[PDB]
DNA sequence: CTTATGACAGCCGCG
DNA sequence: GCGGCTGTCATAAG
C-alpha cells in the first residue's frame, strides 16, 4: 500500500520522520532535507514561480535548512521579502506525501495512559515530581492490551498483588466491576520498587513507543510527571529516552492565574484528549473531570471509593489499581463515542501537518493553502509581524426588555466563510478604498453606491471581482467537497464520510478565526474588518428589509417586528401574522406552529432573498452567498395563558420552541439563553426551579407562576445544603489572604474560602481549598461562629464533619434565597411583565 | 476571542 | 445608608 507518515521533527540540518512503509512497518528515517525558499526577480528572470500578486520569484534551493533561515534573517535585516515555507517540516511533508494520504489507522500506535501517584500532602506537583508512582496503565492500541505497572512496595506502604478475579465481581461481591469487554486485556505486572518499575516501563516504551499519547490530562500531569521522575532518579539521559529521537524541551505556558510546563517528546505526537474534547465536542460543560464528562458521555463514571485518594492505595489497593484501569478504559470509552483521533487523524493528514497541528486553525490553514498553491508553482507570501490591533466585530441588537407571545427565529449560514466568498476578501484581492459613508447610510441604502466596478464592504475596501482570490477559492474548495463527502451520505464508509464532511465544516468555522489572527500568513486587519462590518450591515439591512415586509403584510406602519438580533440571527415577533388569521380560528397549538412555518417559507424567505440580492447588488459583490433559515418558532400552547417567551436583555432570554428548523417536537422545549438557569454558578435546586418558573411563565401563565414560587420559598428549607450551595472557582485565594483574612478587593467566594481555613487551621483530615479548582458557597448568619457572612468549602464533596453541623446551624436561608433565586426571578418577571406575588405594587417598575 | 450580563467591592457625594 | 459609578471576578455562548 500507500506511505504515510506518523510523526515528523526537525532537529539541527536532519529531519527525523517516523513513518509506515509500502509493508505496513513502522520504521524511521532521518533525511537531510534540502528547503527552497523565493525571493522576487526582475521581469527579465523567467520563472514558473509567481507570489500571489502575480510577481516573479527566483527558486533558491539550500544546501541544507539552517542555510535557509539564516538566508531569511540575511533577508530581514535587508528589508526585502523572504517568501515560501519557513516551516520546513510542512514543506518536507508536502514534498515526500505529494498525494491524498491514505492512513491505516490500524498501523498507527495510539497510547492511553494514566497514573497514580500516592501523595499525601497535596497535589503532586509535576515539575517537582517528588512522590514514587504507584501505578501505571498503558494502553495499547495495536496489541489492544491493557498494560498495567503496579507498584507493590512504596514509602506509603506494602500491599498486596492486585486481582483480576476480584476485579471482574459486582460492587456487592466485594468487585471493582471492572467490566468483561476489558478483563482479559489486562497485562499485569507487579513490581518490588519503584525503580525496577520505572526502567521496566521505559523498556516497554522504545518497545512499544506510541505514535499518538493521549489520556486525560497526560501532558499537563502524567507526561510532566513520569518525565521529572525518571529525570530526578535516574538522570536526564535516561528520561530521554522516552522520546525516540531523544529530544525533549521543556515549554513554558503562561494563563490567567499563573505559568505551567510541558515536555515536549520530540517524535511523539501528544493529543491530551482533555484538550481534544474541549476542542471538538462544542458544549459547554461545567466540570472537565473525567469523572464528568465520562458520565455525561456514557452514563457511567469513574469508579467509586471511600476516603481520599491519598489513603486509596494502602486502606484499599485492589480498588486503587481497578480505578486506574477503569480511568483509562473510561477515556476509549469516550473516545469509541466521539472519535476524535480518528477526526485528528483525519485533518492532519489532509493538512499535511503534525497531527497535534489540529489545535491550530492557523497551522492548519496555513498548511492547507501552502500545499493548493504549491500545486500550481505559486510561492506564499512570507509571515509579517502585525501590530495586535483590535477591530470592531459582531452586531448584537438592545433587545427592549418584554415578553413576546409568539417569537420566529432565522440564521444566515455560514455567515463568515459566506462573506469571504460573496465579497471576494483576500490579500490579493484588495483593489482600492472608497470614502465611507456612515454603517447606518449603508444600511438603509440610502449611501451612494461604493463603486461599480469593484465589490464593496461598508468599511472602505474594495475588492477585484474579476479575480479568483486565494481565500476565497480555498474556503469555496472546503465547501465543495463538504457536499461531495456529504453525497457519499447517501452510500463502514458512512463513517470516513461522516468524519470528512464533519472535518470540512470544522475548517469552514475556522477559517475567519486564523483570518484575524495576526499570526496569519495571510492575516490584513483592513480585510477582517470588511468581513465584520460586512456582517454587521447584512444583518441590520435584513432587519430593515424583514421590518418593511412585515407592515407591508400587516397594513401596519413604521411597526417593530424584528424583536433582537445576534450576530448571525434575527428574532422576529409574530404577534400580529397571528391576529390576522386570529388565534380563534386555530384548532390546537399544532395549527398555528402549521400556519407560521408555511408564512416563513411562502412569503418571507422570498422577501429575505429578494431583500439580500439587493444588498448584494449595493454592495457590487462578486456572488450572492448570502442565505437564511427558518430556526425556531415559539409561543405559548393554544388556549392557555403563558406568555410563549421573554428578553431580559442582550443575550437573556428564554423560548417556548415548538419546531427547530422543520423538526417539530412532541412536547415544547424551553430554549433558554443566558439567564441563571444556565449557569453554573448557580445552586442545582434553584438551576432547576428558576427553569420551572420559566416554563411555568412560557407555558401556564402568571398564577400558575406565582403559586410555584409560594410553594418552592414555603419548602426551600428543607432543601438539600448542597444542592442549594452555590458553586465557584477559586483563584488567587492567597492574592487575597492577608495572614488569613480578606485583604482590600476580596471578592465573596475567596471571602468564603478563607472563613474555611480559619476553621480549618490545624487539621489533616480535613480538605483543603485548592487554588484553581470549584467551590461551595453559603451565607452565614450575622454574628456566627466562625465570624464571617459567609463559608466555602470544595466541591463535589459534602462538608466536613469538623464544621458542618454549625454551618447547617447558622447559613443564611434568607439571604440565600433572596441572592440566588428571587432576584434573578425578579429579573425574568419585571422584563415579561409578570408578578411572582400577588399584590405587588404597580408602581414599583417606575424610576421615581 | 468579543459581545455582554451579573455579583460584589470601595468611592464618591449628600446637612 | 446608599444610588451612581468604575473595577475586578465569574460565566456564557457563538
Ligand atoms: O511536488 N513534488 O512531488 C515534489 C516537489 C519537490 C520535491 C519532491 C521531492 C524532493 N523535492 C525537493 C526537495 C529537495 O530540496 C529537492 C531535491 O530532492 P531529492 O529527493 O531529489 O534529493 P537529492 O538531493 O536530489 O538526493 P536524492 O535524489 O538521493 O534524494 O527537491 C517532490
Ligand atoms: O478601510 N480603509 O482602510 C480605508 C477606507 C477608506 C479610505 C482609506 C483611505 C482613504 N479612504 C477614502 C477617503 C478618500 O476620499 C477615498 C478615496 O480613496 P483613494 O485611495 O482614491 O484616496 P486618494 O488620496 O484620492 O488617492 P488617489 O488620489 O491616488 O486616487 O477613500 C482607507
Amino acid at each position: 500500500m500507500k506511505e504515510f507518515y506518523l510523526t515528523v521533527e526537525q532537529i539541527g540540518d536532519s529531519i527525523f520522520e517516523r513513518y509506515i512503509d509500502s509493508n505496513g512497518r513502522e520504521r524511521t528515517r532521518e533525511v537531510e532535507y534540502k528547503p527552497s525558499l523565493f525571493a522576487h526577480c526582475p521581469e527579465s528572470q523567467a520563472t514558473k514561480y509567481f507570489d500571489i500578486y502575480g510577481k516573479p520569484c527566483t527558486r533558491k534551493l539550500f544546501a541544507n535548512m539552517r542555510d535557509a533561515s539564516q538566508w531569511i534573517k540575511r533577508m530581514e535585516d535587508i528589508g526585502l521579502e523572504a517568501l515560501g515555507m519557513d516551516d520546513f517540516k510542512l514543506a518536507y511533508l508536502s514534498d515526500t506525501y505529494n498525494y491524498e494520504i491514505k492512513y491505516d489507522h490500524t498501523k498507527i500506535r495510539v497510547a492511553n495512559f494514566d497514573i497514580e501517584v500516592t501523595s499525601p500532602d497535596g497535589f503532586p506537583e509535576p515539575s517537582q515530581a517528588k512522590h514514587p508512582i504507584d501505578a501505571i496503565t498503558h494502553y495499547d492500541s495495536i496489541d489492544d492490551r491493557f498494560y498495567v505497572f503496579d507498584l507493590l512496595n512504596s514509602p506509603y506502604g506494602n500491599v498486596e498483588e492486585w486481582s483480576i478475579e476480584i476485579a471482574a465481581k459486582l460492587q456487592e461481591q466485594g468487585g471493582d466491576e471492572v467490566p468483561s469487554e476489558i478483563i482479559d486485556k489486562i497485562i499485569y505486572m507487579p513490581f518490588d520498587n519503584e525503580k525496577e518499575l520505572l526502567m521496566e516501563y521505559l523498556n516497554f516504551w522504545q518497545q512499544k513507543t506510541p505514535v499518538i499519547l493521549t489520556g486525560w490530562n497526560v501532558e499537563s500531569f502524567a507526561i510532566p510527571y513520569v518525565y521529572n521522575r525518571i529525570k530526578n532518579i535516574f538522570g536526564e539521559s535516561t528520561a530521554k529516552r522516552l522520546s525516540p529521537h531523544r529530544k525533549t524541551r521543556v515549554k513554558v505556558i503562561e494563563n490567567m492565574y499563573g505559568s505551567r510546563e510541558i515536555i515536549t517528546l520530540f517524535g511523539i505526537s501528544v493529543l491530551d484528549y482533555i484538550d481534544l474534547y474541549k476542542k471538538f465536542s462544542f458544549t459547554n460543560q461545567p466540570s472537565y473531570s473525567l469523572d464528568y464528562i465520562s458520565e455525561f458521555e456514557l452514563n457511567v463514571g469513574k469508579l467509586k471509593y471511600d476516603g481520599p485518594i491519598s489513603k486509596l492505595r494502602e486502606s484499599n489497593h485492589q480498588r486503587y489499581i481497578s480505578y486506574n484501569i477503569i480511568a483509562v478504559y473510561r477515556v476509549l470509552q469516550i473516545d469509541a463515542k466521539r472519535q476524535f483521533i480518528n477526526l485528528s487523524l483525519d485533518m492532519g493528514y489532509y493538512a499535511k501537518i503534525q497531527i497535534q497541528s489540529v489545535f491550530s486553525p492557523i497551522k492548519t490553514w496555513d498548511a492547507i493553502i501552502f500545499n493548493s498553491l504549491k500545486e500550481q508553482n505559486k510561492v506564499i507570501p512570507q509571515g509579517r509581524s502585525h501590530p495586535v490591533q483590535p477591530y470592531p466585530g459582531a452586531f448584537v441588537k438592545e433587545p427592549i426588555p418584554n415578553r413576546y407571545k409568539y417569537v420566529m427565529s432565522f440564521d444566515l449560514t455560514s455567515l463568515y466563510p459566506s462573506i469571504i466568498r460573496q465579497v471576494n476578501i483576500s490579500p490579493e484581492t484588495i483593489a482600492g478604498t472608497f470614502k465611507v459613508a456612515p454603517l447606518h447610510d449603508y444600511i438603509n441604502a440610502v449611501a451612494e453606491r461604493p463603486s461599480d466596478v469593484y465589490s464593496c464592504s461598508p468599511n472602505g475596501m474594495m475588492y477585484y471581482k474579476d479575480r479568483d482570490g486565494v481565500v476565497p477559492t480555498e474556503i469555496t474548495k472546503v465547501f465543495n467537497q463538504r457536499k461531495e463527502h456529504k453525497g457519499y451520505m447517501l452510500a463502514r464508509t458512512e463513517v470516513a464520510g461522516m468524519t470528512a464532511q464533519i472535518n470540512r465544516k470544522l475548517l469552514i468555522n475556522s477559517l475567519y478565526g486564523a483570518l484575524g489572527n495576526v499570526w496569519f500568513r495571510y492575516y490584513d486587519l483592513r480585510n477582517a474588518t470588511a468581513i465584520t462590518t460586512f456582517g454587521q450591515m447584512a444583518l441590520q439591512w435584513i432587519e430593515r428589509k424583514v421590518n418593511e415586509y412585515l407592515n407591508e403584510v400587516c397594513g401596519t406602519e413604521g411597526e417593530a417586528f424584528v424583536l433582537y438580533g445576534d450576530t448571525d440571527s434575527i428574532y422576529v415577533s409574530a404577534d400580529k401574522i397571528i391576529d390576522k388569521v386570529g388565534e380563534s380560528k386555530f384548532r390546537d397549538t399544532n395549527h398555528w406552529v402549521d400556519f407560521l412555518d408555511k408564512f416563513a417559507r411562502e412569503r418571507m424567505e422570498p422577501a429575505i432573498d429578494r431583500g439580500f440580492r439587493e444588498m448584494c447588488e449595493y454592495m457590487n459583490n462578486k456572488q450572492h452567498l448570502m442565505f437564511m433559515d427558518r430556526e425556531a418558532i415559539a409561543g405559548p400552547p393554544l388556549g392557555s395563558k403563558g406568555i410563549g417567551g421573554f428578553w431580559t436583555g442582550k443575550k437573556r432570554y428564554a423560548l417556548n420552541v415548538w419546531d427547530m428548523e422543520g423538526t417539530r417536537y412532541a412536547e415544547p422545549k424551553l430554549k433558554i439563553m443566558g439567564l441563571e438557569t444556565q449557569k453554573s454558578s448557580t445552586p442545582k435546586a434553584v438551576q432547576k426551579a428558576l427553569k420551572e418558573c420559566i416554563r411555568r411563565m412560557l407555558q401556564e401563565g402568571e398564577e400558575s407562576l406565582q403559586e410555584y414560587f409560594k410553594e418552592f420559598e414555603k419548602e426551600f428549607r428543607q432543601l438539600n445544603y448542597i444542592s442549594i450551595a452555590s458553586v465557584s472557582s477559586a483563584n488567587n485565594i492567597a492574592k487575597y489572604d492577608v495572614g488569613g483574612f480578606p485583604g482590600p478587593k476580596c471578592p465573596f467566594h475567596i471571602r468564603g474560602i478563607l472563613t474555611y481555613n480559619r476553621a480549618i487551621k490545624g487539621n489533616i483530615d480535613a480538605p483543603q481549598v485548592v487554588e484553581g479548582e470549584k467551590v461551595y458557597v453559603l451565607p452565614l448568619r450575622e454574628g456566627n461562629p466562625f465570624g464571617d457572612k459567609c463559608i466555602a468549602w470544595p466541591s463535589g464533596t459534602e462538608i466536613t464533619d469538623l464544621i458542618k453541623d454549625d454551618v447547617l446551624h447558622w447559613m443564611d436561608y434568607t439571604v440565600l434565597l433572596e441572592k440566588t433565586f428571587i432576584k434573578p426571578l425578579e429579573g425574568f418577571t419585571s422584563a415579561a411583565k409578570l408578578d411572582y406575588e400577588k399584590k405587588a405594587s404597580l408602581f414599583d417598575m417606575f424610576d421615581f
